[PDB]
């Protein structure tokens, strides 16, 4: 992997600069005690481009973690756009919150903390979408039903951004006992069935480990 | 590179199929002995992805060898969507406008014959622009001075893609003595000085080497 790390920080000296909040998101983690699994900076200024490209002003992400991803993507909205992300650890929701505050992004982010299978019909039945693009980035067993969720809060053309879908080539085998492996290969399986979307898988490699985020577009 | 090489067909497989004109377009390479370089399978449905989120009507591509890259992308167009495609060699203009007519899309692609830096500033003086999309891809040495001219042919929110601006990692080599590794490394250099456009780079693994492809929006 050092190849890829060397390039990726090659590309993030270019095109990467990360300010004081989200460089304050990363270094909450550890004195959080949370996991150091974010978006790496450079994934997260294609999360933010993509938002661009999207002209979103209303997005969803599930998993918040310290709110790094969500830096990145709120930071492409409009003054009257919105970003609404679920997180089910409290202690994880109120960590982003801190991280968002300190971005200035108060405003334009909503955290609500619950399970996204909880959450994700409580936004149907309030009207919360249709959503310009959604991010699922939560726990991985589900993503195939948080999919389906995604679709009801879509409109044509909105764009759904799965990540980890890769996992350092693991998804190959299918007789895989990890929870976050099966997670991707039944999801990756949705995907190359669904009719509703047009659908690619990028590889990913970088400063984390081999991985890949799956993207969509709702038709 | 056999772990990006599976996966890249397990991709395929579920989200990457090839119909008879991109198997026709990839089959005419060789008997015209042009470089098996197109893009994958997976990186045309990731630009032909890019398109429909640009709500394409208007693309311009530079480097056209077989059609492939122009196939995948011009498929995002709708009917009264124009794609213009610029390529050096006679030989390859004439093998890329047989694949499209066997793709059907005659009426959507206009292949140019000549030099890139010579047809960029006839597109400026005809009012060709502005393009929802730009792919660069002709060669390498000058990248930079292509995305001048891509940037006089963009409107705001235009969506510049450029490929082979990695080279399997070659580009961190200060002396490097490629000229088209070079060529990435002072795009990378413009690019990153560039205050016109946000931008970055995608590494890419899979069927092909080492790589990566440089995405860059207009500013608003
Ligand atoms: N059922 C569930 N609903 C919502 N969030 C969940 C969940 N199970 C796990 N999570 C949360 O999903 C997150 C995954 S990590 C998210 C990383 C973040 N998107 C970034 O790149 O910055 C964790 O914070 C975890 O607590
Ligand atoms: N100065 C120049 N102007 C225009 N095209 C050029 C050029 N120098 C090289 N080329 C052409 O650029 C092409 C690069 S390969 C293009 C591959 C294509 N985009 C695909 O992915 O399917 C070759 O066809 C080459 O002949
Ligand atoms: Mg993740
Ligand atoms: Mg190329």
């Amino acid at each position: 992997n050092q190849i890829f790390e060397s390039v990726d920080h090659y590309i993030s000296d270019l095109l990467g600069y990360e300010d004081d909040a989200l460089l304050a998101a990363t270094n909450s983690l550890a004195e959080a005690g949370m996991p150091a699994i974010s978006v790496s900076p450079n994934q997260g200024k294609f999360l933010q481009l993509l938002a661009q490209l999207c002209q979103a002003k209303n997005i969803l992400e599930l998993g918040t973690l310290a709110g790094y991803s969500t830096i990145w993507m709120a930071r492409a909205l409009p003054k009257n756009g919105r970003l609404i992300t679920l997180e089910y650890d409290p202690k994880h929701a109120a960590v982003a919150q801190k991280n968002i505050d300190r971005a200035g992004l108060t405003s334009q982010v909503q955290i609500r903390t619950g399970k996204a299978i909880d959450i994700l019909p409580q936004l149907v039945e309030e009207g919360a979408g249709p959503f310009d693009m959604i991010f699922i980035d939560a726990d991985k067993p589900p993503y195939t039903e948080y999919f389906q969720w995604a679709l009801r809060l879509s409109r044509p053309g909105t764009l759904i951004v799965a990540d980890n879908v890769i996992r350092d080539g693991k998804v190959l085998d299918e007789n895989s006992t990890e929870p976050a492996v099966q997670g991707a290969r039944r999801f990756n399986a949705m995907l190359g069935a669904n009719t509703a979307v047009d659908a690619t898988i990028l590889q990913m490699v970088g400063v984390k480990e081999y991985d890949g985020m799956a993207l969509a577009i709702v038709k």
